[PDB]
């Protein structure tokens, strides 16, 4: 009967190596075989409520005649084997898809959907070239694990993401244990302590010493902390280069304040020529999909629209798994929440056609240090060769406030920056108060002319919307670790005092700066614990003791000969 | 097969009057009949994700051999009939329970669970004396609709709760419509505008003029706004008096910052002698179960513990629906999140045995106006007859900040009160900085000696924990509308200038004020839009125009002859 279904729990699916993974089957009451959707989940297939509010009302898919299969990944919960992040997911997905294809109840069309880890696994599934896989819908995900979430395009470690997540997995490994252990109760409490104070846990040096996390999940050191370069151990699990080869439709969801935003958007750009790609980007962080934040509210329309997402996914799967060629009529290619005007808007492509990548140059009379310095931003090249200078001290890094934080205060993306404005290592450059709106929608980057007293250091840039009431709301940011200025693969040190021109990848945003506001840029050399602090030594940063580390006198050059600037994706419509 | 189940959608259940309600059946694969759990839902039975993250991982109940029945209430979604809040729920629940009892798959034991409206409906079900109903688990609910959520023990209208909720229902009535209408699109937008600015919507006078809400849901005026007294129209839907008659076990969940907290706790007290009652209270507001707020974090242990709640409910239903007499061994009678120490703690009863209801007297030299006035709190009666005076102007009420707000900024219960401290109509009284911890856990109230220049006015009291860093965190509060000082049923005006002794019911809290903190009380005459503003006229407040309203010179008397005080539930353990 249409609308009706049954659920089979713990159906055991064998992999090529003989290890069995557990799945639940949500199957519609139907005569024949049906199209099937797969979700690969490290957080207990039973616990459907934990992730689904970030995704879709997917029981609707089942009431509409799709089967849904939810799998425990290798070594977790009801599945056999050993858990190690990422490394088995390609082969386990491929084996799972073949098994589904072979079933009486599968009509030979298979899709996937899901958020975060349930999104990353979909790219891993898609690169196996299994013909029966017709569509994916990776939400808040990445096809390159180095670039998101563990490191980034700037070559700094996302220490808060790493510790927070590892603590979360650790806690799961315990609550679910095969045979319960004496140390469990106390370990559980310690992992909670990390989660209640991620910045504190990230502060312990050497970073590479993790007695609890390294024991519970060795991968934390063996893979992540020990591999600061984008080396073969990373490329081995990276899917990105293979994406151009694909012809798989993808429904891609991202958030402006989500740790994966940079990489989600890249996946859209990489697939859009070869197959039907769709993009949806709201003002969300990884753990906050409400549209409400401490000092910034986007309105109820900004709240993750779970029912509309469901309708959209259903239309998408109906088109690609059911051959219903008109299912996506009236559905835009790209849908974006444009902040400032705080409104959803349709677009024909991403990047937007007609994007004017516009330089805004750093200038001003006298020191730019602090928000009451004289730093300016202007579309005109600065008149005179100046330089702003500050001391960066690893023992006192600029604290992270909003942005794409994941676990450490990850529920306040559009954070007010006023608490860090009076600091001397935060350089501020702002436009005059605007009398006309300025839409900035696209990827964002900075070109800075810099020098350091040290042989390595970091530089950060943050785009800020300054409100008339005083609120200075974070929009997007990035970092470059100087050793990785040219390449993430073969780092080289720098000469003290030599001027370098560096690119800072600041991910992306969509904001209208309204009349009465200013456009601002904060420049510094740290953003902790979003990124781990550079030791300023040229050493292996994660193996260094705080006391071993150096301070750095860092300098930003600006003027006609050194035209440092942020490049803004200006839209005029 | 154990673990396995099927789901039947839109099974149509007839009521005594011939109208049919839609249910979904989640039934385990079983030989015989099973125990059954019922959930009565105004927010679409299909949409299980919207409420369930506030409740239980209830699919676990189905995998463990309970049937679960989810019903659309009368007139909503798949159900026939007309929707009017509350009035049909008793008879519709009773009819539904009989129908379940009559089914092949029901073993004659029925329970209920659910949050908010899904909690209120359970008390409505429980008063029908249906023998087969063996247990309920009303979460964040009330047995007296006047006292929560529409008015309160003080006799002021909860205007923000009323408008916010009505806008929410309005939006549902539209999205689900039988035959779609031309006005729908624009009405939808207007209801969003209310939800984005509840305080703004509450500001329009006369309150009783609601062209949009009154048209969409007439009940908003006909029942709620037109009945400011606790009259027979309220008692008609009140379950509270009948609760003493009952012998039904109840698993009761509440939040310290939840609009229903006062009434949830009362239901526990009313049933605990007659049947197995259980209580769980965390630091949550109605829409924020994270334990995280703008200026206050309770730690990850404070996060609504959905899996543990599931285990607890299962143990509870196993005991009362399955006759498993040892199922609740080791499970405490009462479980509370004690703020300050921020820890879960077991208790043997609520109110705690050994509660010392202790007077803290208002004192101080010179005016108590503002946080930098001289207002004090002390366990000793004040030496000298003083009085603090202020002007309350309805056109400028004290704004609501945290507390038990539902829709207007309802996600920040423990709000920092500093933004309203420099105001002249906020009187502040605080203790010296504490050198020993003081646990305040229980119901809280104030006795104030007051006078007014007007023939009616409000008085408010708010308990505040002042942190060493400056944060002044709201804990609990209340109001008395002076016409209702003696009774909620037969109001009488007051004589200008005459001194009255009034009680203010401040609901309940659990907090340890740690050494370094102070205990503080804010006294005023408004708290808007948590409560609607008193017009200071003696009129029908909701029918009055702002321009028609009066200001009031209000006065708090303190000293030996007028010993105004807050009564605090002191625990020493
Ligand atoms: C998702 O499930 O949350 C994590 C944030 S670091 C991420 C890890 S790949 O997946
Ligand atoms: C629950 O579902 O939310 C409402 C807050 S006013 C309440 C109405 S009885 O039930
Ligand atoms: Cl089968
Ligand atoms: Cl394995
Ligand atoms: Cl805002
Ligand atoms: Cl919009
Ligand atoms: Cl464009
Ligand atoms: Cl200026
Ligand atoms: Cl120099
Ligand atoms: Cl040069
Ligand atoms: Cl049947
Ligand atoms: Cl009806
Ligand atoms: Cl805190
Ligand atoms: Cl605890
Ligand atoms: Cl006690
Ligand atoms: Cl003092
Ligand atoms: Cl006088
Ligand atoms: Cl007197």
């Amino acid at each position: 009967v249409d609308g009706n279904y049954s659920v089979a729990s713990n159906v055991m699916v064998p992999m090529r190596d003989g290890v069995r993974l557990a799945v639940d089957l949500y199957r519609p009451d139907a005569d024949g075989p049906v199209p099937v959707l797969l979700v690969r989940n490290p957080y207990d297939k039973f616990d459907v409520f934990a992730w689904s509010t970030q995704s879709t009302n997917w029981l609707e898919f089942v009431r509409d005649g799709y089967a849904v299969v939810i799998q425990d990944t290798r070594g977790l919960f009801a599945s056999e084997g050993e858990f190690v992040p990422h490394v088995d997911d390609e082969a386990d997905a491929e084996d799972t898809l073949s098994w589904i294809l072979e079933q009486a109840w599968c009509d030979g069309n298979v899709g996937m959907f899901g958020v975060s880890y349930l999104g990353v696994t979909q790219w891993q599934a898609a690169v196996s070239g299994v013909g029966g896989l017709k569509a994916i819908a990776p939400s808040m995900a990445s096809a390159d694990l180095y670039r998101a979430p563990w490191y980034g395009p700037g070559g700094a470690l996302s220490v808060e993401a790493l510790l927070g997540w590892s603590a979360l997995i650790g806690r799961q490994l315990i609550t679910s244990r095969s045979d319960a252990r004496p140390e469990d109760a106390a370990d559980f409490v310690q992992l909670a302590a990390i989660l209640n104070d991620v910045a504190g846990a990230a502060s312990v040096t050497p970073l590479a010493e993790q007695p609890l996390l390294g024991r519970l999940i060795p991968w934390v050191i063996d893979q992540v902390v020990d591999h600061p370069d984008n080396d073969e151990s990373w490329q081995s699990i990276s899917l990105f280069e293979r994406l151009g080869g694909l012809a798989t439709p993808a429904l891609i969801t991202a958030g402006w304040y989500d740790g994966f935003v940079g990489e989600s958007l890249r996946t859209f750009v990489a697939v859009k020529d070869n197959a039907d790609a769709r993009l949806v980007v709201g003002p969300w962080s990884h753990s906050n999909l409400t549209g409400r934040n401490a000092d910034r509210k986007f309105g109820i329309a900004a709240t993750y629209p779970i029912q509309e997402a469901t309708t959209m996914h259903k239309a998408f799967f109906d088109r690609h798994l059911r051959g219903e060629t008109d299912a996506l009529a009236g559905v835009p290619k790209v849908r974006l929440f444009v902040m400032g005007i705080d409104e959803w808007r349709d677009e024909t492509d991403w990047p937007l056609p007609d994007t004017a990548y516009t330089p805004f140059y750093l200038g001003g009379s006298g020191a730019a240090n602090t928000s009451t310095g004289g730093g300016t931003l202007s579309t005109s090249i600065s008149g005179t060769e100046s330089a702003d200078t500050y001391l960066y001290d690893p023992a006192d890094p600029v604290p992270s406030l909003g942005g794409t934080l994941l676990f450490h205060n990850g529920d306040n993306g559009p954070a007010d920056q006023r608490p860090i404005h009076d600091r001397d290592d935060v350089l501020c450059y702002s436009t005059e108060v605007l009398t006309d709106p300025v839409e900035v929608t696209g990827t964002v980057s900075a070109r800075l002319f810099v020098s350091s007293s040290a042989v390595d250091t970091d530089f950060t840039a943050k785009l800020v919307d300054v409100f008339p009431d005083g609120r200075a709301i974070a929009l997007c940011d990035g970092i470059v670790r100087m050793r990785y200025r040219e390449t993430l693969v073969n780092p080289t040190l720098i000469e003290a005092g030599e001027i370098y021109e560096v690119a800072i990848d600041m991910l992306a945003t969509s904001n209208v700066f309204l009349p009465g506001h200013r456009i601002m840029v904060q420049v510094s050399s740290s953003n902790f614990p979003k990124y781990d602090r550079n030791s300023n030594t040229g050493g292996v940063i994660a193996r260094e003791q705080l006391e071993e580390m150096c301070t750095a006198v860092n300098r930003i050059h600006r003027g006609p000969e050194h035209p440092s600037h942020i490049v803004l994706p200006i839209i005029k419509r």
